[PDB]
């Protein structure tokens, strides 16, 4: 080779193909619990605005990513989305909680790309994910931390009078 | 023839006739539920504001039907209006599933006046049996699902609690 | 039971039972006359018009009524709301004539309500039946008598124009 | 162929082109009853205006019914209008009924329309006759009952006292 | 089962069930055809564009369906999204004349849903069908047949000059 | 025749009606013109509009020549409108060039039509003629020549880039 390509290596392009998925995949995660909390049985109107605003991000992230890569140079391979690993998320707790364990690994795996990317020399690169996406994170996580101690407290999942409060008064 | 009537058989004109009777008679049971959570010693009024507004919509229903038997050619012709078949509602959560039973029956009748609309090739009438009478029916079904699966999730009937904080966080 | 009853008869709890339904059962007659002059072969719209306001008018007659009887203490028991009388109207003078003939019954039980409850020694009673049914009857009686000769001295009903002109210019 | 055919049949097409004829000839009907009452030996104005925006109505009809064929991928094929059967319309009330007999005719063309439409399972073009087409006959068959009715109770053709109060209130 | 079903068939669930996954797909081969035009080496703005708006239409058809299924009492399976077939897209006359392909595929998957509805006297189904998703899809393809009529015209593939111009005043 | 009628021969009655007639022939041509760039393989969408605002005129001159024999105590004659001798209209420059040899012809007619009122001592007619039709028709003339020679200096019609910047910039 490209005319605008100058300090960018082979492997910098690969590890950035293997985001992009992951993000796809959390954005399909995050659609599938939106809509169990819209069933009859289930009926819990906050928790699913919830979630679907949390799909809508997931996306952008995505698509800011392959304009990074369109701007560098390299070219973009796209791949299978998997399905979701659940189809019934049980309660209101337990969804909380797996939401926190898929942060936690998308965390993981941006630190992992950091440490390539300064193995290399490429300070435009570190510069990116410094700016876009670790701050991001570490708040995402404060906050689901904060809402599973809440839940636990009121008493869930064992009582169905803290669930209906905490759709009404938090979310 | 009359000289307006075009298309227009005389199976159909009995069955709007019909039609006409059931929405008037569920119009009158739900003004009695609305006055029983008026009482002193029931004392819910956002329950009672609820099934005074289903009253007044069952009754627009009903002066529909008889504008369209005027438009197509036919006669009205009234009967008397039965009296309701409980006097005393005994909680929150039985009213609601006793209006769940209603709406099911009245889609049940509509389903059946589709289908005689079909077998005597009438398209205006099955044009307005879906565009008026058939989504308003699985919306209000969806929304008594609801509301019947919060209340029992909430802990009613034997909780006083229950229903009060119910009568003032969603009605 | 009741905590808030004081001074309240057996026999006005009754008698108040028997005005309900008597104004339901008007406020359907008003809707049938309504709902004969949209026919093809009839077609006066402003007869119309003022016969469904008289309908929409005489069921607020009957809710406040309701309202009355969980204010004191009583309960509330329905019956049966029967057929109107007539099913084809003849004419527009002829419907004056027959809603007149209504309005006369209707203030008749309200003077033996009155009596009745000065009989049991009842001011609230007789406070409401004074300031809310008695001068309201008087009007509507005066105003029913000045259409009927109104519409006698036009010449109806052997003359259509008279008809078209009065429901053109009076409604 | 045509890019953009699919699921369209040949007698659907030739149906279509058959439609197309003869709402340009109604179009032309109503222009010849507008300029009738126009003349200083009639001088009614308000029918003027009225016929006059009917013809206006059914040109668009036809418009709309051309458009649909270049959607499906069908060609259009025009032929002869041909003049209307009469030149003098003699009164108001003869026109009125000549234009209700008109109207019914093409209700009737419609009906058959909708059984070929059903008959090779097209859904596209049923719900197209069924949307915008079908409810406005019968409304505008209603509304030339309601007219005939009232100008042969004033006393029409017989009096011309009552077409000129008629052509001043009702129009 | 649930509470709220009623005239809602296993088949019918099925076929929802397939529909969700086709238009997921076709998002995310919109989204491919966006990128690519982004490129420095093919470098125009206005398809780019036009193909990211069709990405984001493709998610609202899926979502919606969704809550159809909810609506209905039936339960939601998701599956893989496969990846698209075509990594480069070779010039902007192809990619036009793929996504007429594309469209066309949509559209047939949608008469036998209808076929399907109709062949189980399911009236609020083959409502939801007509109304939502059979005229946006004609709309769609005449749209593209017009697009690459036009191409073909000016002179492309085999000019630059003719691509530069309709991007510039078309998109 | 009359009791109107004053200095107005029977021969200008004729040609009044003939002119009718013709007028009424331009506006259905105009009318085929315009559907025809309509077409998915032709997709010219200013062309079309062009068209349909002639079509759209030619109508109220028509409509003018009917009030003015209202106006002076002839009655109207209407005849057969007969259909367009093309059906597929090749080009752009060829329908422009057609349209340039209509023009001619209806103004070839007005100028017998002035003639004939010169020769009959008809004041009002020659004024009518002179103010309303005549100047109108050299400036579509000249228009209609502007538009033939552009397009034949851009390189029309073995050219499409020239008709698509044709249809852009000018119309
Ligand atoms: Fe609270
Ligand atoms: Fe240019």
């Amino acid at each position: 080779t490209s005319q605008v390509r100058q300090n960018y290596h082979q492997d910098s392009e690969a590890a950035i193909n293997r985001q992009i998925n992951l993000e796809l995949y959390a954005s399909y995660v995050y659609l599938s619990m939106s809509y169990y909390f819209d069933r009859d049985d289930v009926a819990l109107k906050n928790f699913a605005k919830y979630f679907l605003h949390q799909s809508h991000e997931e996306r952008e992230h995505a698509e800011k990513l392959m304009k990074l890569q369109n701007q560098r140079g390299g070219r973009i391979f796209l791949q299978d989305i998997k399905k979701p690993d659940c189809d019934d998320w049980e309660s209101g707790l337990n969804a909380m909680e797996c939401a926190l364990h898929l942060e936690k690994n998308v965390n993981q795996s941006l630190l992992e790309l950091h440490k390539l990317a300064t193995d290399k020399n490429d300070p435009h690169l570190c510069d990116f994910i410094e700016t876009h996406y670790l701050n991001e994170q570490v708040k995402a996580i404060k906050e689901l931390g904060d809402h599973v101690t809440n839940l636990r407290k009121m008493g869930a999942p064992e009582s169905g009078l803290a669930e209906y409060l905490f759709d009404k008064h938090t979310l």
